[PDB]
């Protein structure tokens, strides 16, 4: 590759050359990529997709959050884990990060019936393997964020932290908060979509079991705008961080299922 990967917005907003998504190397040009559009009525119900069990999601922690130049990322350090959800094993939580724009009708990586949401939050987990790498080594939990006028109090520790990490490779410590503070009510997480795909940044490894929850997180417009207002892609602060979103990939021969 002849330069570092970037999102489209970065190449459009700066004169410094970088590799846009359609030009990404690694496995990014293979045929089981993510994100995708999900046609909700065409996803077949699979009875074996039961409720998720969250561990360590309720416990208050002071999380480390950092700007890695592509997004903001909470380091979960195996301090939380998941099971159920039609998953073959329990999975350990590694990180939480987001993708967003500054318009209410875009910012999500996945789309539901052709609608993008204002943001998409990803909680990345790793498989507890046995003896006997796989297509489902990583489980990413995806939550869509809808913009409105409801102040989401649970997001406030994260939103306030953002001022402190404007430039890449900066780290800060969030005020006391839980993962559940960031999510819809647990009982509303029974309905989700499931498919097999890839990581959405290079090298786009095809090792992800995806879950996209039907229920949106409600965040105030100004809490969403805090992300593009407070963060930058570069140490020079010439390009505000937003549209950190990979364009949609074809489902191809794959199947999307739902609980
Ligand atoms: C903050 C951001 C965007 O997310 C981090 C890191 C590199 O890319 C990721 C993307 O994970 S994803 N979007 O497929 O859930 O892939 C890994 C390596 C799992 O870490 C993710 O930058
Ligand atoms: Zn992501």
């Amino acid at each position: 590759a002849e330069s570092h990967w970037c999102y489209e917005v970065q190449a459009e907003s700066s004169n410094y050359p970088c590799l846009v998504p359609v030009k990404w190397g690694g496995n990014c040009q293979k045929d089981r990529q993510s994100p995708i559009n999900i046609v909700t009525t065409k996803a077949k119900v699979d009875k074996k997709l039961g409720r998720f069990f969250f561990s360590g999601y309720d416990k208050k922690q002071t999380w480390t959050v950092q700007n890695n130049g592509h997004s903001v990322m909470m380091l979960l350090e195996n301090k939380a884990s998941i099971s159920g959800g039609g998953l073959p094993a329990p999975y350990q939580a590694k990180q939480l990060h987001l993708h967003w724009s500054d318009l209410p009708y875009k910012g999500s990586e996945h789309s539901l019936d052709g609608e993008h949401f204002a943001m998409e939050m990803h909680i990345v987990h790793e498989k507890e393997k046995g003896t006997s790498d796989p297509e489902d080594e990583i489980a990413v939990l995806a939550f869509l964020v809808e913009a409105g006028t409801q102040v989401n109090e649970g997001f406030q520790p994260l939103v306030e932290a953002l001022s402190n990490i404007p430039k890449p490779e900066m780290s800060t410590t969030m005020a006391e908060s839980s993962l559940l503070d960031l999510l819809p009510k647990e009982e509303k997480l029974r309905h989700y979509f499931r498919y097999l795909g890839s990581l959405t940044t290079p090298t786009c490894d095809e090792k992800v079991v995806w879950t996209v929850f039907r229920e949106p997180i409600q965040l105030h417009r100004e809490q969403i705008l805090a992300f593009s207002q407070k963060l930058y892609y570069d140490k020079e602060q010439t390009v505000s961080m937003k549209d950190n979103v990979r364009p949609l990939q074809q489902l191809g021969q794959r199947t999307v299922i739902k609980s």
